[PDB]
C-alpha cells in the first residue's frame, strides 16, 4: 500500500496523519480551511484568499512609487507598514519548532534537543513511489551535471541592484553563526546551538573557547597590535582550535570564534571588525560604570553588538536586498503589542536557501593588485597586508553577483551547490512546489513559467519529467530574477519569513529585555539604536574608506 | 562607598544600577511609574492601584460565595476567571528569563545557559553592609537554631483542608522533575534542564539514559512481571545510574527515570503508575496507527502524559490547594489570545518555596501495620509486597500535614530544612519583604503581624532585629495561614505565578502543537482533555481502590 501522504493530500498546513494500513486523516485545525483536505475556507479565509493582491503585485508596489514613498517615509505609515511586514510574514515560521530530519511529527525530542536544525514540511516519506514523492522520474537529475548544466558560471553576470563584495563577505560572516552543521552528526545538525544572532561566531559557540578568547579585564577580548593597528590574536595566547593550513600554527594565525574564519581575508576581515568594537563598547562601559566588574563589561558589551547586529543586518543589508523604497526599520516595540515567540531554531530550508555563493566574483580587485582564488583563498596576510580601511574600501569597490537567473556560481566553488544539491536529497526535502505554496504562493504549472526563458527550461523537464518534482535548491536558483532584482520571487517569499522571524525573535528585542538598563546606561542603548555599516568601520580605523552594501557610482 | 542597590531604593521593578563610584539609576521602563525610584504612578497605574482590591479580600470571595460560585461555574463566567487569573498570574514571572546565581544583570550567558537556576530578584550584593543588604544583625539566625525552635514539629498538626499523603507523595514526584540540583556545580545549578513538565523523571534527562529505559518496541517502556502485575525494570536490563543503598543492586533494585526514586515506596509507587499508563497509551496509539514505527508510538504517548500531567495538576493538584470554589480549568486556548511566551525556565525562589516538607507524617499506616520512617525510608519490598491498589488506598486514606503555621516538619527529615536556610545564603535572596513585594503584595511592618500569634513573633524580632532583615523560607513558613487553609497568603501568592507560568508554557500548550494531531488521534487529545487521578491508577491496577488528593469524610 502506497503511504498516502506521499501525495500531499492536505493543503493550508494541515498535518497529515497515518490512519490504519491504507487511509489518511488531515488536521486541517486553524488551518481556516475545513474539509478531508482542508479546501474548504471558511467566511473570512474566503474573504482574506479574495482580498489578497498577488505577491507579484506588492513586490511591484513596493518598488515603484518613488513619490508615494517619500510620504509614506517621513510618517506614522512607516512604523504600520513595518509592523505590518513583520508580523505577516514572521506568522509563517511555526514556533516553538516543529518537525527534523529525525521526527516527521511534534515531539518532546524535537522540540528541545537543540541540536538538530528543524524543518518546515514533514520529509517526503522513506517509501513513497518517487524520490520526491509521486512525480518525477524514479532518479533524480545528476547534481554534478545539473550543475555544471544550470549552475555553473560562464560569463559573470554582475547583480543589478548595485549589490557589493562588502555586502557578499558580511554575509558569508554573519550567516556563519547559525549555519554550522556538524560533520561528525552528519546533515541535519548543528554545532552552532543558540540558533540566532548571538554572535557565537565571534565569542565562540561554547564557555571554554569563549574564555579561552577572553582577555578577562575590563570585559575585553584578546588581541595583538601588528602595524600598529589592533587584530585578533593567534592561538599563542588565544590557544583554541582553528582550521589553518598546515604550515605556520604559530604567528598569523589568529583565533577568533568562527573556527574557520581563517580561510578568507573577507571573513577575518569583518572578524577584526567585530573584535575591534566590542573592546571599543568597553572602554565606553567602563568609563560610565567604573564599579563594574568584568563578567559584566563583557556580558553587556556583547548584547550591545547583538543589538548593532540585528540593526545594520535590518535597516540596511535586508534593505540593499529588497529593493524597496519602504525604508526598513528595526524598532522592536513595534512588535510589542502582537503574539510573537522570542524564540527561534533555524531550519535546514532556510539554510539550503542562504546558499547564495554566485555573489562571489571572478577574481579579487583589491586597488591595482587583481588576486586571484589561489591567492586569495586560505592567503594569511592579506589583511595585515593591506589593512582593514583599504581591505574595506576595495570591497566596497567590486561588485557582487546576481544571486538567481541561473549559471552563475563561479566554477572554483561550483562544488559547494553540488553537496547542497546532493544534501538536500539526504534530508528528502520536499519539491519546490510544496515549498512555495507552503510559503503563499502558486505552485508552478511548468518550466516555462518557472524560467524566463525556453531553453534552460525544456531542458530541465526533459530531466526532472514533471515541473512538481522540481527541487528546493535548483528551482530557488533556476527561478526568473524579479525585474532588476538581485534574485527572484521565491528567495524573498521563502526567505523573509526565516529572516525577520529569527531577527526579531531574539531575546533582546522581547519586551522584557528591550531596555536601557540591558545595555548598562543610555550609552548602551543609543549604540544599539543607532548602529550603522559606516559607524562599525569608520569608529575602529585610523580614517574612514568608502563602505556599503552597494557599489558607488 | 556602600553600594547603593543595597538599599534596594528601585521600587516596582525598576532596575538598579550603578553609575560612577557612588551614584545609581533607576530603569522604571515599562513599571508603570516613573522617577528617581519608581514612586510616580502613571495615569492608569494610579487607577489600577485605587481599584484594585487587596489579595485578602479575593481570596475571601474565591472561597465564600458558595451560591456565587455554582452559577459562576456553570457559565463562560468560568472561562473568564481562570482567563483571567492564569494571565495575570503568569504575567509576574519574568520570560525570556533574567538573573542567575551568576549574573544580576541580562545576558546573553544568562539567557541560554539552561544549566542555572534563574532568580526574580538580583541577589543581596556581595559588598553590603549586613547579609540581606541594609537591616538585620551582621549575623543570620544559626539555622540549626532557627530550624528547631520554629520549623520542628512536636505535636502533628494536621491539614485542614484535609489534604492526604496521597497528595503529599504525586507533589514529591511530580516536583522532582524540574527540581533537580547538581551536587557538583553546586546550589542554583539543575540537572533537570527543560525546566518544566517533560516528565523527565520518567524518561530520564538525557537521550542515554532514556534508551536505556525504552523498551524499543511498540514504543514502549521496560518492565517486569512480579505477582503477576507489572512494575518498572531492575538495572539488570535497564542498565541505569539510580541510587539503591549498597545492599542488593540487582533485583527489586529498580530503574525509573529519576535517579533518586528508589529510596521511598511513594515515589517509586507513582513511578509505577506513570511507566504503566504510558505503555498503556501506546497499546491504544498502536492500534489506532498500525502503520506506525517504535520513535512515534514512544513520543506520541510521551506528550500525551505531558498533556494528562498537566491537566490532572491543574483541574485537580492546584484545586486542593486553593480551597477555591471556582473549578480550575486547563484549557490552553484560553491564552490564545494573549501575549504568552510557552518558555518556562524554574527558578531558585521557586525551588526554596516548594520545600513542604512538613506535608510528611508521623508514621506510615498501610492498613492494620503502621511502618515507621526505619522500616518506610529505603524499604524496599513495600510496594511489590503491599500493591499499588493497596498503597494507593492506603496514601489516600492517611492525612498529610498543614505546611504553614510553624513547627510542624518531623523531625527525621528536619535536616532538609535547616540546608534550605543554608543554601538560601549561599544564594543572597533578598528579604522575605522584598520578595512580598515583588509578587503584588505590602510589606509586612512587625513580626507580630507575620506570625498570628505573640510568642513566637517576638523571639524572631528577637533574633534578626528587624523584620525586614528576615529571611525568605523562614517568612513563607512562618507566615499566618489563611484561616483553615493549608497554608497562607504568601505561598499562594508568590507559588501560583511561578505555578501556572510553567504549567501553561509548556510548548504542548502553544496554539501551534495543542493539535489533534500532535497528539496523533482524536483518541491522543481526549486522553489529555479527560485526565484524572482516579484514571491514572483504576486504568492501570486489577482493582479500583480509595483515591483522591483529599482524605474522606
Ligand atoms: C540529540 O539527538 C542525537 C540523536 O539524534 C543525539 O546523539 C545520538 O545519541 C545516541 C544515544 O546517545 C547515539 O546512539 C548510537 O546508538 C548505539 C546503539 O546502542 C546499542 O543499542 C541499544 C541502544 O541503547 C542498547 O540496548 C545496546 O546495549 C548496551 O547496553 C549497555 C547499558 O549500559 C551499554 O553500556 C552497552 O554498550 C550495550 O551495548 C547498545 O547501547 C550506541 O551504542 C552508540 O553510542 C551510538 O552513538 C547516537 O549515535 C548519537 N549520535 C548521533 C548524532 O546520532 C544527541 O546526543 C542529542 N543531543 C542531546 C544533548 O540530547
Ligand atoms: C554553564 O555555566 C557554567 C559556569 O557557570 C559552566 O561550567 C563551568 O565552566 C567553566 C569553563 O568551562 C569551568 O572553568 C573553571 O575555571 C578554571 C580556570 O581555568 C584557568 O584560568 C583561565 C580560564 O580559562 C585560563 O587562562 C587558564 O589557562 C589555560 O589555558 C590553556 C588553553 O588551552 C588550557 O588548556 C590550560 O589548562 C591552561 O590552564 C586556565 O584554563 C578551569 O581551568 C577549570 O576547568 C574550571 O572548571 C567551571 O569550573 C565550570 N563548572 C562550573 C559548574 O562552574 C557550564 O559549562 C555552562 N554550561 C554550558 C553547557 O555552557
Ligand atoms: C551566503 C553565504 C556564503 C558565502 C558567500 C560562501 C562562500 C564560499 C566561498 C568563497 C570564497 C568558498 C570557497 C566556500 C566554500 C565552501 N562553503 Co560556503 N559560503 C556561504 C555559505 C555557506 C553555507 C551556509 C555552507 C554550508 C555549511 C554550513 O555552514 O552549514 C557553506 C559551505 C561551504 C563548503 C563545504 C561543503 C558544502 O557544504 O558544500 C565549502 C568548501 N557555505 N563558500
Ligand atoms: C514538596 C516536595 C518534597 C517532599 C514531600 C520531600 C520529602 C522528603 C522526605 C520524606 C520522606 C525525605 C526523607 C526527604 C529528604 C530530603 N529531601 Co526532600 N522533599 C520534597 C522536596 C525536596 C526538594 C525540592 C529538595 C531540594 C533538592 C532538589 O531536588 O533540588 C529536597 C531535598 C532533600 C534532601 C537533600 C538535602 C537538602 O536539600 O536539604 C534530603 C535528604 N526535597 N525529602
Ligand atoms: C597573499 O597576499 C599577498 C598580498 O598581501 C600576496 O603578495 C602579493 O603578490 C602580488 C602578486 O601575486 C604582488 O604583486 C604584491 O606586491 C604582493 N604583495 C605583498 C606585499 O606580498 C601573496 O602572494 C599572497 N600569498 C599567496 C599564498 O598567494
Ligand atoms: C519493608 O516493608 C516490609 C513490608 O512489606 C516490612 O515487613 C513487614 O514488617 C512488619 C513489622 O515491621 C510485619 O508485621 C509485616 O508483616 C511485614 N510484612 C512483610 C510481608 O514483610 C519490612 O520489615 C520492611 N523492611 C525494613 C528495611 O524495615
Ligand atoms: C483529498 O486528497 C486526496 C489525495 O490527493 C485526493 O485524491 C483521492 O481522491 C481522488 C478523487 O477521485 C482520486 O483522484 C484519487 O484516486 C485519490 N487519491 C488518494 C491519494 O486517495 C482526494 O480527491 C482529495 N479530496 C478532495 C476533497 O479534493
Ligand atoms: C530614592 O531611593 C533612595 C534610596 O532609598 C532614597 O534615599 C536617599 O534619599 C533620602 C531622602 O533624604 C535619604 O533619607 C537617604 O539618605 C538617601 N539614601 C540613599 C541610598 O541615597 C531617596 O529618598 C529616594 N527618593 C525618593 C523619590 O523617594
Ligand atoms: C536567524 C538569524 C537571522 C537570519 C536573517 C538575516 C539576514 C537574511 C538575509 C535575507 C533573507 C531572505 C530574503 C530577503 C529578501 C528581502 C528582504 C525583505 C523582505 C521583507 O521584509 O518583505
Ligand atoms: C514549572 C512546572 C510546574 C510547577 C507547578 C505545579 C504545581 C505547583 C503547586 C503549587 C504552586 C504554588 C502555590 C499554589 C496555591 C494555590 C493555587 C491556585 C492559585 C491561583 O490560581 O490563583
Ligand atoms: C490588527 C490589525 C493589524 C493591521 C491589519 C492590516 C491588514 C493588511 O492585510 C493585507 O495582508 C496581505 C497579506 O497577504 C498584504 O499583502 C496586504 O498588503 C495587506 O493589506
Ligand atoms: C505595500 C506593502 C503592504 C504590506 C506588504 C507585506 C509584505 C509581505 O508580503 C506578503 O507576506 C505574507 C506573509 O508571509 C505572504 O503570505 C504573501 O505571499 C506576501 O506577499
Ligand atoms: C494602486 C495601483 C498602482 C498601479 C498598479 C500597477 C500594477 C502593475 O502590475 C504589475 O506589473 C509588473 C511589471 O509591469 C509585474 O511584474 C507584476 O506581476 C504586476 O503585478
Ligand atoms: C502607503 C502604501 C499604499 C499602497 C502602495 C502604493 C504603490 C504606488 O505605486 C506607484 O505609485 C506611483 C505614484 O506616483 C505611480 O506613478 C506608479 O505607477 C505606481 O505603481
Ligand atoms: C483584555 C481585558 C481582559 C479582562 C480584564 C479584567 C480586569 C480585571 O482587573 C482586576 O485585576 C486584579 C488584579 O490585581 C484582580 O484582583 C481583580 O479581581 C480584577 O477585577
Ligand atoms: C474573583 C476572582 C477574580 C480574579 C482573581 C485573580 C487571582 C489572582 O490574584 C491576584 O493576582 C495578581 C497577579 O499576580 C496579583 O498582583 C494580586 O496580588 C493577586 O491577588
Ligand atoms: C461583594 C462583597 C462580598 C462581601 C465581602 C466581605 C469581605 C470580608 O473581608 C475579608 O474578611 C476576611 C475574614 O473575615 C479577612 O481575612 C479578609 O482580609 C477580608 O478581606
Ligand atoms: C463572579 C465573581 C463575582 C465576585 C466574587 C463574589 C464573591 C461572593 O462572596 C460571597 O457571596 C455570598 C453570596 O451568597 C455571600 O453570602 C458571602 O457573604 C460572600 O462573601
Amino acid at each position: 500500500p502506497v503511504n498516502p501522504c506521499c501525495y500531499y493530500p492536505c493543503q493550508h498546513q494541515g498535518i497529515c496523519v497515518r490512519f490504519g494500513l491504507d487511509r489518511y486523516q488531515c488536521d486541517c485545525t486553524r488551518t481556516g480551511y475545513s474539509g478531508p483536505n482542508c479546501t474548504i475556507p471558511e467566511i473570512w479565509t474566503w474573504l482574506r484568499t479574495t482580498l489578497r493582491p498577488s505577491p507579484s503585485f506588492i513586490h511591484f508596489l513596493l518598488t515603484h512609487g518613488r513619490w508615494l514613498w517619500d510620504f509614506v517615509n517621513a510618517t506614522f505609515i512607516r512604523d504600520t507598514l513595518m509592523r505590518l511586514v513583520l508580523t505577516v510574514r514572521s506568522n509563517l515560521i511555526p514556533s516553538p519548532p516543529t518537525y527534523n530530519i529525525a521526527h516527521d511529527y511534534i515531539s518532546w525530542e524535537s522540540f528541545s534537543n537543540v541540536s538538530y536544525y528543524t524543518r518546515i514540511l514533514p520529509s517526503v516519506p522513506r517509501d513513497c513511489p518517487t524520490p520526491m514523492g509521486t512525480k518525477g522520474k524514479k532518479q533524480l537529475p545528476d547534481a554534478e551535471f545539473l550543475s555544471r548544466r544550470f549552475l555553473l558560471r560562464r560569463k559573470f553576470i554582475p547583480d543589478p541592484q548595485g549589490t557589493n563584495l562588502m555586502f557578499a563577505f558580511f554575509a558569508q560572516h554573519f550567516t556563519h553563526q547559525f549555519f554550522k552543521t556538524s560533520g561528525k552528526m552528519g546533515p541535519g545538525f548543528t554545532k552552532a546551538l543558540g540558533h540566532g544572532v548571538d554572535l557565537g561566531h565571534i565569542y565562540g559557540d561554547n564557555l571554554e573557547r569563549q574564555y579561552q578568547l577572553r582577555l578577562f579585564k575590563d570585559g575585553k577580548l584578546k588581541y595583538q597590535m601588528l602595524n600598529g593597528e589592533v587584530y585578533p590574536p593567534s592561538v599563542e595566547e588565544a590557544p583554541v582550535l582553528m582550521h589553518y593550513p598546515r604550515g605556520i600554527p604559530p604567528q598569523s594565525q589568529m583565533a577568533v570564534g568562527q573556527e574557520v574564519f581563517g580561510l578568507l581575508p573577507g571573513l577575518m576581515l569583518y572578524a577584526t571588525i567585530w573584535l575591534r568594537e566590542h573592546n571599543r563598547v568597553c572602554d565606553l562601559l567602563k568609563a560610565e560604570h567604573p564599579t563594574w566588574g568584568d563578567e559584566q563589561l563583557f556580558q553587556t558589551a556583547r548584547l550591545i553588538l547583538i543589538g548593532e547586529t540585528i540593526k545594520i543586518v535590518i535597516e540596511e543589508y535586508v534593505q540593499q536586498l529588497s529593493g524597496y523604497f519602504l525604508q526598513l526599520k528595526f524598532d522592536p516595540e513595534l512588535l510589542f503589542g502582537a503574539q510573537f515567540q522570542y524564540r527561534n531554531r533555524i531550519a535546514m530550508e532556510f539554510n539550503q536557501l542562504y546558499h547564495w555563493h554566485p555573489l562571489m566574483p571572478d577574481s579579487f580587485r583589491v586597488g591595482p593588485q587583481d588576486y586571484s582564488y589561489e591567492q586569495f583563498l586560505f592567503n594569511t596576510s592579506m589583511l595585515v597586508d593591506y589593512g582593514v580601511e583599504a581591505l574595506v574600501d576595495a570591497f566596497s569597490r567590486q561588485p557582487a553577483g546576481r544571486i538567481g537567473g541561473g549559471r552563475n556560481i563561479d566554477h572554483h566553488i561550483l562544488h559547494v551547490a553540488v553537496d547542497v544539491i546532493k544534501e538536500s536529497r539526504v534530508l528528502r526535502l520536499q519539491p519546490f512546489n510544496e515549498y512555495r505554496k507552503r510559503f503563499g504562493m502558486k505552485p508552478y504549472t511548468s518550466f516555462q513559467e518557472l524560467t524566463g526563458e525556453k531553453e534552460m527550461a525544456a531542458e530541465l523537464e526533459e530531466l526532472y519529467g514533471d515541473i512538481d518534482a522540481l527541487e528546493f535548491y535548483p528551482g530557488l536558483l533556476l527561478e526568473k530574477c524579479h525585474p532588476n532584482s538581485i534574485f527572484g520571487e521565491s528567495m524573498i517569499e521563502m526567505g523573509a519569513p526565516f529572516s525577520l522571524k529569527g531577527l526579531l525573535g531574539n531575546p533582546i528585542c522581547s519586551p522584557e529585555y528591550w531596555k536601557a538598563s540591558t545595555f548598562g546606561g543610555e550609552v548602551g542603548f543609543n549604540l544599539v539604536k543607532t548602529a550603522t555599516l559606516k559607524k562599525l568601520v569608520c569608529l575602529n580605523t585610523k580614517t574612514c574608506p568608502y563602505v556599503s552594501f552597494h557599489v558607488p557610482d
